């Protein structure tokens, strides 16, 4: 067992607050910023030895990340910014940042009751996204 177990399994989104605001701020176009709005993502989390794999599914797109903590990757986002993105456990708090042209957000995932709570963070907007297992 690992604190990280935690966080294994599969989510799905059930609210959303101040998303299409904090799209605004990370310089997400009207159109996407419309149909990603509107998705509904299941976060797939899984743990394989030191590698974390993190799966959004949605209609919109699907998006797989697996990393190492502490371990900085490049990552393309589902609107297609090429970041480079570090995620650590702090506090049993996953943070992600993700870095791009001279900008900085963060996304912090954490458990809460039988929720997964994720607060993203861009200048200033944050917008909260609560998931519950499948
Ligand atoms: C469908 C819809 C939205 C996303 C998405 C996007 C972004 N940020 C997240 C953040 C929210 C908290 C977990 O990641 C998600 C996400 N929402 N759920 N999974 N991924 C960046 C802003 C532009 C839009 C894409 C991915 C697929």
């Amino acid at each position: 067992s690992h604190m990280c177990d935690a966080f294994v399994g599969t989510w799905k989104l059930v609210s959303s607050e101040n998303f299409d605001d904090y799209m605004k701020e990370v310089g997400v176009g009207f159109a996407t910023r419309k149909v990603a709005g509107m998705a509904k993502p299941n976060m797939i989390i899984s743990v394989n030895g030191d590698v974390i794999t993190i799966k959004s599914e949605s209609t919109f797109k699907n998006t797989e990340i697996s990393f190492i903590l502490g371990q900085e990757f490049d990552e393309v986002t589902a609107d297609d910014r090429k970041v480079k993105s570090t995620i650590t456990l702090d506090g049993g708090v996953l943070v992600h940042v993700q870095k791009w042209d001279g900008k900085s957000t963060t996304i912090k995932r954490k458990r809460e009751d039988d929720k997964l709570v994720v607060e993203c963070v861009m200048k200033g907007v944050t917008s909260t996204r609560v998931y519950e297992r499948a």
